[PDB]
């Protein structure tokens, strides 16, 4: 039975997840964080950095188009950032996951950190963070194309006006549901804030669109944002990892 | 006791008794009246008229502050008591956890289930919505068609993403039919018929997805849910 013991070790170390090959892990006992301090790759960084959990970070080298490789793609076939390998995943078998949704339930499961105990509640929590992953991410992230990036360039300002209005739409959305409270769920910080600051933070910086989506004209959404940024976690996890 | 939701001074209850449905047959909206037909759940749909605005009424907003469908109150919520929901994403989580079905019953694989769902709701839906915008509604009398080729490229990667994932699977999650299934058919349907972009995405290239669609639609509670409520 010596062969019969190996193999059930084998199946609780992570050499059988080929993403290690090109990114390998230093700690196989702590959580394979694989991501860019990109509004997206921050939720899980800040959220890991939040719950305490031990992880190891691995910068992805877009640059290089390392998230098209084979390596990659055995993880996260959508070939985006962020992506976890959970050794001590269920059943202490390895998990692996994509998508920053997905991921942030996980561990919010995980640790019985950051998701309202009662059962109410908590799927409340779950709309709030349906809707930055739906509304916020996306149209924030099309702003982005044609204001900061590619988009740009066309001279056809129309497409750059629907995302503006839509990504104040959505702001006034937050901006009423923040009024009267301290976060996204009242009293509590939930993965819903961690969500959703990041991206916020990134409208109104990396993409220069402040004035754009007359962001200082809000009252509720920039107090909020100050909270959020003043967590030691949330500094922590919005540098993580490092570019390369 | 649902007198203490505004949304049924506009749409009141004729069986208080019964999930309420706040919606219309959309790509969005399909994903929870398929998931009711395929619980058996008992419900009461109602549909919300876009044309004269009702989304934007203070009635509607208390319900959902965003503004858009579906939405639902379950008068037998958690811990007995009325329980109101917006989202796609968390009604479909929240009816699964109700009735214990279209989930994984492995823990791993109900965590994997969750995966493909939120690349639904990021990837999926949006995307193919800024194709709809620029093909199908106002966005299609813009000459320059450059947003289009974007909104064209990304749901055509997207679409590669599931061939991929279905090639040698029944469903998303293997033999396991769930709310990720659930959640992506209509948008794929919608694409290719009201949409119009069946040619424009080269679906018929296509060979594990157009498999999984027909199975998906071959399914009764699939073919009755994509049509309620029906349109005002
Ligand atoms: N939807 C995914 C990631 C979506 C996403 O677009 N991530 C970006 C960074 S913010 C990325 O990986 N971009 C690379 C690419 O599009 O190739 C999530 O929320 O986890
Ligand atoms: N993330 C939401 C999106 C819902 C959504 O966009 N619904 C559309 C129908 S497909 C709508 O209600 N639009 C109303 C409006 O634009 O005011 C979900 O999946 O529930």
């Amino acid at each position: 039975l010596g062969t019969e013991n190996l193999y059930f070790q084998s199946m609780s170390d992570l050499s059988s997840f080929p993403i290690t090959k090109r990114w390998p892990a230093q700690h196989s006992d702590r959580i394979q964080l694989y991501s860019l301090p990109t509004p997206n790759g921050v939720k899980v960084s800040i959220m890991l950095e939040e719950t305490g959990l031990p992880y190891e970070p691995h910068a992805i080298d877009f640059g290089k188009d390392h998230q098209k490789t084979p390596e990659f793609l055995s993880l996260n076939p959508n070939g985006k950032i962020p992506a976890i390998i959970d050794p001590n995943g269920p059943g202490d078998k390895p998990l692996g996951l994509f998508e920053s949704g997905a991921i942030l339930q996980y561990l919010a499961e995980k640790t019985g950190q950051f998701l309202p105990a009662d059962p109410a509640r908590r799927w409340q929590t779950l709309q709030w963070l349906h809707f930055q992953m739906g509304g916020i991410g996306p149209m924030f992230g099309q702003l982005g194309f044609f204001h900061k990036f590619a988009g740009r360039e066309y001279e056809d300002k129309r497409p750059l006006q629907r995302y503006v209005a839509e990504s104040k739409r959505l702001l006034g959305v937050l901006e009423a549901r923040l009024d009267g409270r301290q976060w996204i769920m009242d009293a509590d910080y939930t993965i819903a804030d961690i969500a959703t600051l990041g991206w916020v933070r990134n409208l109104i910086g990396f993409y220069g669109a402040r004035e754009l989506v007359a962001f200082d004209e809000l009252t509720h959404v920039p107090a909020w944002l100050e909270r959020g940024l003043a967590r030691p976690a949330v500094q922590r996890g919005l540098e993580i990892p490092k570019r390369p």
